């Protein structure tokens, strides 16, 4: 049960990735609010560049969602490997 040690390793790595995923989702949502603000400026006649800015915040939002999903997938991978080793401790 070097198994125990591998379980703890993989569990900590899973937690890491879970936190990275949560941070990315939070970042995505911060971008999502700026999309909204940008469009509202544009539409109120205060910022002709506001649609361009909204588009860039969409790119950023979507990139952060994609990095979140990837982190979540890595977390799942480590959790399966952790469970395996726990079962064999
Ligand atoms: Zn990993």
């Amino acid at each position: 049960a070097q198994h125990y040690a591998q379980a703890i390793h993989h569990e900590g790595l899973a937690r890491h990735h879970t936190t990275v995923a949560e941070d990315h989702r939070q970042t995505a949502n911060l971008h999502d609010n700026r999309i909204k603000a940008a469009k509202a400026r544009y539409n109120a006649g205060l910022d002709p560049n506001g649609l361009t800015s909204a588009q860039k915040h969409q790119i950023e939002r979507d990139h952060h969602l994609s990095l979140a999903a990837q982190a979540e997938r890595h977390a799942a991978t480590h959790n399966r490997e952790a469970a395996y080793h726990r079962l064999h401790s």
